């Protein structure tokens, strides 16, 4: 198609590898890029968590006011809001508004924590019919993106059927899906990523990622004014392991995909 062929050149352009993914939800339609390859998910793994943690909410009603403790010795490498509240606590509702929207690394780690370990995020992955997502590692040893290595990967395509089950479809309750759009929609760290390439007036919730081998990734539901909602994943990753970021190349994605 039309837009494959600029994706493609896109990518030949920025040197790395790009995986795209969009779902139109009008027709149930799909613009696949490398849709099927493994790409080293980043932070755009805490959604799973706390999507996990909301899904155990449901049960227990109570669970998003209880107080978890930080501690020194849970600071990593990225705490902007944990450091905040060191030898204090936060709720788990706190920590994963601060996992989605600040990506806060420490709030990813008690998330996971939360869960029983990295294969509670992924039984979650499988609870709700994803049999691709992997996660094997905490933070911040889950960003290392490592070429050919599975851990910590998911593909385009089911990273994309996934967030929208999870925000547009019924794999959480009622109030625990409204919950997580609200933090999607309240992301912080995205502007230069899906947002920048789309239009002003769209409505975007995301998540974005980044890691070394110059990984930027970037997971969005996205609601068009008079127009039914899209799911877009756009993961990038380049050869050289120091490589710098690269938002404009999703941004670029984003625009591409727009104008189909």
């Amino acid at each position: 198609s039309a837009v494959q062929q600029k994706l493609a050149a896109l990518e030949k352009s920025s040197g790395g590898r790009l995986g795209v993914a969009l779902i139109d939800t009008a027709d149930n339609t799909q613009v696949l890029y490398r849709g099927d390859e493994r790409f080293p998910m980043c932070s755009t793994s805490k959604v799973m968590a706390a999507a996990a943690v909301l899904k155990q909410s449901e049960t227990q009603k109570q669970l998003l006011n209880q107080p978890v403790e930080i501690k020194p010795a849970d600071l990593v490498n990225y705490n902007p809001i944990a450091e905040k509240h060191v030898n204090g606590t936060m709720t788990l509702a706190e920590l994963s508004a601060a996992a989605l929207q600040y990506s806060d690394n420490t709030a990813m780690n008690k998330l996971i924590a939360q869960l029983g370990g990295p294969g509670g995020v992924t039984a979650f992955a499988r609870a709700i019919g994803d049999e691709t997502f992997r996660l094997d590692r905490t933070e911040p040893t889950l960003n290392t993106a490592i070429p050919g290595d599975p851990r910590d990967t998911t593909t385009p395509r089911a990273m994309a059927q996934t967030l929208r089950q999870l925000t547009l479809g019924h794999a959480l309750g009622e109030t625990q899906r409204a919950q997580l759009v609200t933090w999607l929609k309240g992301n912080t760290t995205g502007a230069a990523s899906i947002r920048a390439g789309l239009p002003t007036s769209w409505t975007v919730g995301d998540k974005t990622g980044s890691g070394d081998y110059g990984t930027t990734n970037d997971i969005a539901v996205i609601w068009p004014q008079g127009r039914a909602p899209l799911v877009l994943v756009t993961y990038f990753t380049q050869p050289q392991q120091n490589a710098e970021s690269r938002r404009d190349v999703l941004a670029s994605a984003a625009r591409i995909i727009a104008e189909g």
